[PDB]
């Protein structure tokens, strides 16, 4: 195809592996560049630990204003808000404010505790049908990102339908997936990714990755002005353990995505 033609490209140009995965809802059409390729997921685990426990609040109704304590020991490589409220509290709900908007690494793990670890993780995902996501650690060892190790990995056509089903399908109940979607347009990390390849007039949602190997990732639900939303997911890694973030190569994808 021709969008296929521009990705290919783009990846070429790059030096890394490119994974791109959209989801036109209008007519559920799909557009794909390695869209069944594993890709180190990193911080865009965040999304479906948040979600699992959202699932959880459909049974405990108070689980969200649950307060968690934040000690010394639970802090990890990047800890911008529970580093915050070492030795008080932060509920379940700002925990995954935490981690989605700020991509807090101690907060996510204290989803994945609340979940009964990582496979508790990977059990939502396979609940609402993805048999590709698997988490197999806890931040931040999570984002080695080592070329070909499949630990903490998923495809983006995987993540693309899921985070469909999450944010615009109903594998939430609705109070929970308006939530997501709550917590998802006020993510504060993302201006130089998928958002920066966009028209600006459209709302946006997303979560981003990074990690070694340069790892840069962005998954993004996209509401334009007019016609039915979509699913972007944007995936990129590099040859080299210690390479930059490429960011750029996101807001790339996108805007060569909107043009198609």
């Amino acid at each position: 195809s021709a969008v296929q033609q521009k990705l290919a490209a783009l990846e070429k140009s790059s030096g890394g592996r490119l994974g791109v995965a959209l989801i036109d809802t209008a007519d559920n059409t799909q557009v794909l560049y390695r869209g069944d390729e594993r890709f180190p997921m990193c911080s865009t685990s965040k999304v479906m630990a948040a979600a699992a426990v959202l699932k959880q609040s459909e049974t405990q109704k108070q689980l969200l204003n649950q307060p968690v304590e934040i000690k010394p020991a639970d802090l990890v490589n990047y800890n911008p808000i529970a580093e915050k409220h070492v030795n008080g509290t932060m509920t379940l709900a700002e925990l995954s404010a935490a981690a989605l908007q700020y991509s807090d690494n101690t907060a996510m793990n204290k989803l994945i505790a609340q979940l009964g670890g990582p496979g508790g993780v990977t059990a939502f995902a396979r609940a609402i049908g993805d048999e590709t996501f698997r988490l197999d650690r806890t931040e931040s060892t999570l984002n080695t990102a080592i070329p070909g190790d499949p630990r903490d990995t998923t495809t983006p056509r995987a993540m693309a339908q899921t985070l469909r089903q999450l944010t615009l399908g109903h594998a939430l109940g609705e109070t929970q997936r308006a939530q997501l979607v709550t917590w998802l347009k006020g993510n504060t990390t993302g201006a130089a990714s998928i958002r920066a390849g966009l028209p600006t007039s459209w709302t946006v949602g997303d979560k981003t990755g990074s990690g070694d190997y340069g790892t840069t990732n962005d998954i993004a639900v996209i509401w334009p002005q007019g016609r039915a939303p979509l699913v972007l997911v944007t995936y990129f890694t590099q040859p080299q353990q210690n390479a930059e973030s490429r960011r750029d190569v996101l807001a790339s994808a996108a805007r060569i995505i909107a043009e198609g």
